[PDB]
């Protein structure tokens, strides 16, 4: 393999994204934010991610990224919750905000 830095689903090993695809939303790819119950999520933003399935309809409620609606993104292979897909925005129109602790960075 290439050894290129990629992110795998911690639960099943599926390749989900690459360090090359980190996206600095608002100036940083990492956003330490909270779900509505006060649990911290260290979210890493990516311009592209693979192997995900979206569930439900997009919502604007509690959106961490002003102007974007979110949808839950699961691993399409094992069903584990890996983060959210954001859409309806300006630049970029869509992106992924993934939970860093749900992924494992490693060599491709
Ligand atoms: O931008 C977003 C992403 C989704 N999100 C969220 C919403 C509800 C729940 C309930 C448990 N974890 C949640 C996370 C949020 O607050 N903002
Ligand atoms: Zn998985």
């Amino acid at each position: 393999g290439s050894g290129a830095s990629i992110f795998r689903c911690r639960q099943c090993g599926q390749t989900i994204s690459r360090r090359d695809w980190l996206l600095p939303m608002g100036g940083d790819h990492e956003h330490v934010v909270f779900n509505p119950h006060g649990y911290i999520h260290r979210v890493w933003c990516f311009s592209l991610a693979q192997g995900l399935r979206l569930i439900g309809a997009p919502s604007g409620e509690h959106s961490w990224f002003k102007g974007y609606d979110w949808t839950i993104a699961l691993c399409g292979q094992c069903g584990s919750h890996l983060g959210w897909h954001f859409e309806g925005g300006s630049q970029p129109q869509t992106f992924f905000g993934l939970i860093k602790d749900a992924l494992a960075e490693g060599p491709a």
